């Protein structure tokens, strides 16, 4: 079984780059993130080639990378997705998780 790497690992295929941390994911499956494809979880970089390589930020497919952090209605929840479900109603919770700026992604 493929362990959970180190904390403080940076996601930086982008000029906003932001950490990752796996301890404070554990409540998630890894296989929510680390989702199936032709039917086995996958664990390779989110932007491996044929899979999140779309750097261009308003592409919607499966391929965009932008769009498999931030946007709702994914197959799979997003960052953003599943942070908002999170916060709820609480608007420091929303700044916290969800903000595009001043928020635990990005400063
Ligand atoms: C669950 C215990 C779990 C495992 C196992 C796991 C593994 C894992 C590996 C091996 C990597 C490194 C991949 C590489 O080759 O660099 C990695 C990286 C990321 N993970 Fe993970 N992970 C588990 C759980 C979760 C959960 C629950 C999420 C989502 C909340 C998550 C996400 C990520 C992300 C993002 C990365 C970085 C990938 C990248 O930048 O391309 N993991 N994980
Ligand atoms: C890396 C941890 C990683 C993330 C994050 C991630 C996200 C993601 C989302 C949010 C979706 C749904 C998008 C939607 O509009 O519905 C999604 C979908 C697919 N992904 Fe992914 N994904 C990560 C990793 C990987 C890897 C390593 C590959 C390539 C092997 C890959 C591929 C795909 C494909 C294909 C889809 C569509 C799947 C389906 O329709 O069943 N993803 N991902
Ligand atoms: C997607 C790759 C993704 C990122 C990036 C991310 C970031 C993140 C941060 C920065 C925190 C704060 C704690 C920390 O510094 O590590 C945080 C916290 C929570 N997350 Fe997250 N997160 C990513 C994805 C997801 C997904 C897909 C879910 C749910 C399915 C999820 C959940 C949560 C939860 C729960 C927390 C804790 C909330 C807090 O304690 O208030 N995240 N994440
Ligand atoms: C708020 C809705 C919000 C915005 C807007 C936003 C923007 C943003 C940009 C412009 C990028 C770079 C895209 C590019 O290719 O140039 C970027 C990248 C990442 N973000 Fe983001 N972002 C917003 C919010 C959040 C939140 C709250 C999280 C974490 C839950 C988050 C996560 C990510 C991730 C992951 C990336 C990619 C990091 C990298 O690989 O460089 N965003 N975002």
């Amino acid at each position: 079984a493929p362990k959970a790497p180190a904390d403080g690992l940076k996601m930086d295929k982008t000029k906003q780059p932001v950490v990752m941390n796996h301890s404070t994911h554990k409540a998630v499956k890894c296989g929510d993130c680390h989702h199936p494809v032709n039917g086995k979880e996958d664990y390779q970089k989110c932007a491996t080639a044929g899979c999140h390589d779309n750097m261009d930020k308003k592409d919607k497919s499966a391929k965009g990378y932008y769009h498999a952090m931030h946007d709702k209605g994914t197959k799979f929840k997003s960052c953003v997705g599943c942070h908002l479900e999170t916060a709820g109603a609480d608007a420091a919770k929303k700044k916290e998780l969800t903000g595009c700026k001043g928020s635990k992604c990005h400063s």
